[PDB]
């Protein structure tokens, strides 16, 4: 990932999402697109971004259904041109395996979300997160998401998944996480509002990248 | 809900989804629309169904993000005309409260998904499900989803949420659940494939309704 920085593009307007992504494109190679943008502007936005920016697109869809429905969601998402999809591990191994099977069929990747970054993640997800990560390892998952807001948890996650797995991490900036600390454990950080709500997104992205290079 | 039967419309083609929904409309008053259809045909499909069929629409989006992103997903979903949205409880109370706040602002409803119907739900969700349900009660949630495939769990869920809360239940038919047993505890059943993959969906829906009336 260019500069170890992934843009979380959660603006809900195509014109604003295009403007900001264009302004910061020199500093990233990967955009995370989620439901705020796709449910406002349509799934065609994924191929439009891929074409316009030549970026990789991670569809942050948090897939969290039964296996049969997960299959359908993943097929529709890769048909729309996404490079990878983020999947919840909490629904269990059959639900994750269904997403892995569609990614294998379509030559795509699954990222497993293990422990979330917000305060409520402490209630139920955190207590299951090490097990969810070990389930990922046992299913052959190679890409994971874990929380910038809890670097001790992100260290434990890294310990479970090993040094060869790819780990990306949201919660940097607005939610309180720090780029440099997070990159002690994660390969890349996800940043949304700190960039896309900034008066100058390119300057916000450049400032983050300057602090990453120093690491 | 008319006849206590909610159609899970997970066909991925607008023409097929419209045909089947029209054929069974005399037997339901509520259609559950999820991501298989919306990610294939666009969010405009929700208002189209509401207009064409005069049904209520439950958006089965399994919302399962941090509070700020959940807000955005719910706003986009109610803007598209959905009557209600299904929300995961596993991400914790702040994530659920964010959805409740948007539903209160827009005069809509939240359904809390407590325990899922597929086999993998046993790994992590089932052990947290009673607590997730009690969290719902303490947040003021009045509408819940629980599993037809485990009627003893559906009885425990009902015990926690009380007799005044509304409880709907998927997993009937294809996943092995029974209409009559499920309706001992749930107010309505959700049925997808048993109807929409049938050679004659209207006959499939009518057969289910005949067995419901007998209860
Ligand atoms: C895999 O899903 C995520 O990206 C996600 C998981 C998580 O635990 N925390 C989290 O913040 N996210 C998402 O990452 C983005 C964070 O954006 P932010 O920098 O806080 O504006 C946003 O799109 C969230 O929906
Ligand atoms: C609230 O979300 C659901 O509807 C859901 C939760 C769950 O635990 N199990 C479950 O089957 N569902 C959904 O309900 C539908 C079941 O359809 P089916 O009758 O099995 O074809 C389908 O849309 C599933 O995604």
């Amino acid at each position: 990932v260019m500069n170890r920085l992934i843009l979380a593009m959660d603006l809900m307007n195509r014109d604003d999402a295009l403007r900001v992504t264009g302004e910061v494109r020199e500093y990233i190679d990967t955009v995370k697109i989620g439901y705020p943008l796709v449910l406002s502007e349509g799934m065609d936005i994924i191929a439009e971004f891929r074409k316009r920016f030549g970026c990789r697109i991670i569809a942050d869809f948090k897939v969290a259904d039964i296996p049969e429905t997960n299959e359908k969601i993943c097929r529709a998402t890769f048909k729309a041109g996404a490079d990878a999809i983020i999947v919840h591990g909490f629904p269990g191994a059959d639900s994750v395996r269904a997403c892995l099977n569609v990614a294998e069929e379509m030559g795509r990747e699954v990222f497993l979300l293990t422990e979330m970054s917000h305060p409520g993640a402490e209630m139920f997800i955190q207590g299951a997160a090490d097990e969810i990560a070990r389930m990922g390892v046992d299913l052959g998952v190679k890409n994971y998401v874990g929380p910038s807001t809890r670097p001790e948890r992100l260290s434990r996650l890294r310990e479970i998944i090993g040094q060869d797995s790819f780990l990306i991490s949201p919660g940097v900036g607005a939610q309180g996480g720090d780029p440099g600390e997070t990159l002690r454990f994660a390969d890349a950080i996800i940043v949304g509002r700190s960039i896309y709500l900034a008066d100058n997104p390119a300057a916000a992205a450049a400032g983050i990248i300057e602090s990453i290079k120093d690491l």
